[PDB]
């Protein structure tokens, strides 16, 4: 009977179904499961390469017909998503903990040559413990194999928090566009708003920053300190944007904090 599973919640939605609770019939673990009616194959190959704390662990899949079913580590603390509170954010200290997580999670994907591709807090889970887990890689692909990289050049992504080389350039290096995302998620978890509809030239909200305005929300909102560390991250030149290593080395990254 060890191989059997209840359903007995509905989690989410994902644009190709839902995610539902299951808890099993003997051990009572729980896992959920992700339906997709019914880029799916590639999404399985993804997960069975991810083995790390701060990435949602893959169980395994079954195909019933038209219908395939995903087993994934359990998050019962939900979205990240959830934890910002419109126009406020949440208290500094927890942003900056979920960010060195997020980081440790990145950093880990980028060492075995995987991108996200699509970092944003619905995208960013949380364990009974409030451990950060990235979740959902239907955007995620390989950007390094046998120590070559290979520049991109697919658009995808969510709007608000794409680089603005997507935009702009035919190709680009995969590690700058996931660094500048979780600038964005960084900005939305101190002051509870995104910063632009998109990084464009005739996004008015992006100009603005671009002219160093920040004595307007949501850059008002927050710290000097964080804030120093978003002029590194949120910088349009990708090649001039700072990297992982020296976003380890940035003060704010490194200042004691606690409520
Ligand atoms: N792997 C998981 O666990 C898991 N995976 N995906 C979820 N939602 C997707 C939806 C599409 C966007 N990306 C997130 C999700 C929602 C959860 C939850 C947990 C507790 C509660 Cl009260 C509510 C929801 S747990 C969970």
């Amino acid at each position: 009977f060890v191989e059997d599973w209840d359903l007995v919640q509905t989690l989410g939605e994902g644009a190709y179904g839902e995610v539902q609770l299951a808890v099993n019939r003997v051990t009572e673990e729980a896992v959920a499961v992700k339906i997709v009616d019914m880029n799916i194959k590639k999404e399985i190959c993804i997960n069975k390469m991810l083995n790390h704390e701060n990435v949602v662990k893959f169980y395994g899949h079954r195909r019933e017909g038209n219908i395939q079913y995903l087993f994934l580590e359990y998050c019962s603390g939900g979205e990240l998503f959830d934890r910002i509170e419109p126009d406020i954010g949440m208290p500094e200290p927890d942003a900056q903990r979920f960010f060195h997580q997020l980081m440790a999670g990145v950093v880990y994907l980028h060492g075995i040559g995987i991108t996200h591709r699509d970092i944003k807090p619905e995208n960013l889970l949380l364990d009974e413990r409030d451990n950060l887990k990235i979740s959902d890689f239907g955007l995620a692909t390989v950007f390094r194999y046998n120590n070559r990289e290979r520049l991109l050049n697919k658009m995808c992504g969510t709007l608000p928090y794409v680089a603005p080389e997507l935009l702009k350039r035919r190709e680009f290096h995969a590690e700058p566009v996931d660094v500048w995302s979780c600038g964005i998620v960084l900005t939305a978890m101190l002051a509870g708003e995104l910063p632009w509809d998109q990084p464009s030239d005739s996004c008015q909200e992006y100009s603005d920053w671009k002219e160093k305005k920040t004595y307007l929300n949501p850059w008002k909102k927050i710290d000097s300190a964080p804030l120093a560390l978003l002029h590194k991250i949120l910088v349009e030149n990708p090649s001039a944007r700072i990297t992982i290593p020296d976003i380890k080395k940035d003060r704010w990254y490194n200042k004691p904090l606690k409520k």
